[PDB]
């Protein structure tokens, strides 16, 4: 499917070289930064939605997450799903896991307090993750059936909202360097 939607935000430590690639492709070039998030997705995020994808580069140089990642409104959550990672594991209150696409993900929730929302403004919301139990082969095509990891939040106690926002295949890292190259339909 066509993507629709480019997500490129840096807190503007170091150098994030993010480039708007054709159709659903993107690469992403750091070095020295802060915390940033790049990728490519749709404005309007699904709970039945299939997400196909391929990260011809996944070569962090420290903390970096290769991961899908959104957001509902009403109310706020901000949430994972974690394919591959960097030097760091995200984690947070164990909650169970989850079977999908071929691999085994464990799934934890988190509250982010004094935090900025999708909207940069600060406030307390929490957050949904599965996280891959080891890291998946990248470089070939990957599903990310995320209907699967809907159903079983919801057996954890982990509800939706109501009004989605966007949902992207992204690279987001935290005070590192390296490269990514993603492509995503």
């Amino acid at each position: 499917a066509s993507t629709d939607y480019w997500q490129n935000w840096t807190d503007g430590g170091g150098i994030v070289n993010a480039v708007n690639g054709s159709g659903g492709n993107y690469s992403v070039n750091w070095s020295n930064t802060g915390h940033f998030v790049v990728g490519k997705g749709w404005t309007t995020g699904s709970p039945f939605r299939t997400i196909n994808y391929n990260a011809g580069v996944w070569a962090p140089n420290g903390n970096g997450y290769l991961t899908l990642y959104g957001w509902t409104r009403s109310p706020l959550i901000e949430y994972y799903v974690v394919d591959s990672w960097g030097t760091y594991r995200p984690t947070g209150t164990y909650k169970g896991t989850v079977k999908s696409d071929g691999g085994t993900y464990d799934i934890y929730t988190t509250t982010r307090y004094n935090a900025p929302s999708i909207d940069g403004d600060r406030t307390t919301f929490t957050q949904y993750w599965s996280v891959r139990q080891s890291k998946r082969p990248t470089g070939s095509n990957a599903t990310i059936t995320f209907t699967n990891h809907v159903n079983a939040w919801k057996s954890h106690g982990m509800n939706l909202g109501s009004n989605w926002a966007y949902q992207v295949m992204a690279t987001e890292g935290y005070q590192s360097s390296g490269s990514s190259n993603v492509t995503v339909w």
